[PDB]
């Protein structure tokens, strides 16, 4: 029993982080077989920063420009190229703890695990959800950049992002591990912002199925709703429309508790209309948005990596 | 920037996850050196829930009827004993994996995370607190009986929790890793209660300087306190009763924000008045208590 924002364990990402540096720039990169995969910004100064042409300035660098240290040893760097926004520093040794991985791309509502380092030293594991807008509220200080986000199925790792900056709002920016940004945001030090965030519907509904699992039934009610008038109660308060999709992944935990995803959606429009009236949901008095149906259904069924 | 409930990283103590079976008791056990140590019930039958005798159950094994499983390897139990609730289990292969470590006895307040295991597998990490009452609020099914609870400070893992039993509330009771209890819990399956849980009030304050230091002053007011008009107000809101040691160790927050420990009182002595006014503190509508003075001083710096 009981309910908690939890990270898959990253014992098979913590043999993979190791130290980058260009000059003064120090920050994390991720290395598998023989590539060690970090931001391309990591070969800007403060001033390249400002408006950097890269394929220009990576021209100019040697191998030997490049110190990548993995625990206290030195990695020898026999190559280096860009894939959009990451640079890829190939090696002379493949990473003997390369795990089983893929690279995937995300979608916005989908959650992973941020294994925050520093100096290629891991430091702290957390649980983030990608935003509708495409930041993730993280946690981070000068020298996280290159810090990866994960999800673990089965034994095989899929690197989803790579943390490239904060926003001026304190939320943070990346890419996928192809150098795909997340979002309308460049590697520039230029005025950028989050846009406007929005509420993640179908995770909200899969959290209240997590708290009825738990015994937190104080929400229910005898009503149903239709996908169209709830969509119109979401847009009102800045909720992501609920599509046939959602109602349909949420099916299991339909099944599971009596409660139909309509019926559930009924509860989450009286809360949105009237507040909480005092009461708190799974220990919490905001509408938690950051466990996705299959989060409720893991942690719900003990599925162990 | 930002400001996350952050576990430590887990793969030092994934290394030492192990599966101990007994009769058709299977649960984790933490595998260090040549030492397997588990939760003793995994020795107990449905016969055994109210009134074990754990001496009398122990005595009637032998080494063959504990099987250890890491990962895919049996490994050989070559010796056992009991200390106060947990079971060692002497095994012939060192765990090339151990870690840097040493056991450690936790007071309240204390935050560490929790690998949730099954079957001597990780499901997954999280941070919590040992509550005032001994509990902890944390995420655990059936078979997750030996996940562990620890701290990693530079490279050494301080393994201070082993989880033993859910109470009726549906929060946890488990003891340190040489087999004592926190709380006054023992493991039987009679009526046991936790009890009253309060708000641990270092953490909130130690929460509200987190709140400063990330730039957010709205909760701040012109007041000052004493220590003893402080706990008289915070003890009706079921608050923990704060000490001079707690002030003293709030000293490196107060002296970084400018703001002296009982002005930080006055504010949580408002903020309890007034709640919070549609506003949020760190993303929250509620006072956070699980993130100690250290954690701040380790997350905000
Ligand atoms: C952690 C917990 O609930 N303890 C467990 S796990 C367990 C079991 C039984 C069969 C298959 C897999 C796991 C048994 C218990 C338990 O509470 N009772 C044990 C007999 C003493």
């Amino acid at each position: 029993s009981g309910f908690r924002k939890m990270a898959f364990p990253s014992g098979k990402v913590e043999g993979c982080m190791v130290q980058v540096t260009c000059g003064t720039t120090t920050l994390n990169g991720l290395w598998l077989d023989d590539v060690v995969y970090c931001p391309r910004h990591v070969i800007c100064t403060s001033e390249d920063m400002l408006n950097p042409n890269y394929e220009d300035l990576l021209i100019r660098k040697s191998n030997h420009n490049f110190l990548v240290q993995a625990g206290n040893v030195q990695l020898r760097v026999i190559g280096h190229s860009m894939q959009n926004c990451v640079l890829k520093l190939k090696v002379d040794t493949a990473n003997p703890k390369t795990p089983k991985y893929k690279f995937v791309r995300i979608q916005p509502g989908q959650t992973f695990s941020v294994l925050a380092c520093y100096n290629g030293s891991p430091s702290g594991v957390y649980q983030c959800a990608m935003r509708p807008n495409f930041t993730i509220k993280g946690s981070f200080l000068n020298g996280s950049c290159g810090s990866v986000g994960f999800n673990i199925d089965y034994d095989c790792v899929s690197f989803c992002y790579m943390h490239h900056m904060e926003l001026p709002t304190g939320v943070h920016a990346g890419t996928d591990l192809e150098g795909n940004f997340y979002g309308p945001f460049v590697d520039r030090q230029t005025a950028q912002a989050a846009g406007t965030d929005t509420t993640i519907t179908v995770n909200v509904l899969a959290w209240l199925y997590a708290a009825v699992i738990n015994g937190d039934r104080w929400f229910l009610n005898r009503f149903t709703t239709t996908l169209n008038d709830f969509n119109l109660v979401a847009m009102k308060y800045n909720y992501e429309p609920l599509t046939q999709d959602h109602v349909d992944i949420l099916g299991p935990l339909s099944a599971q508790t009596g409660i139909a995803v309509l019926d559930m959606c009924a509860s989450l429009k009286e809360l949105l209309q009237n507040g909480m009236n005092g009461r708190t949901i799974l220990g919490s008095a905001l509408l938690e948005d950051e466990f996705t149906p299959f989060d409720v259904v893991r942690q719900c069924s003990g599925v162990t990596f």
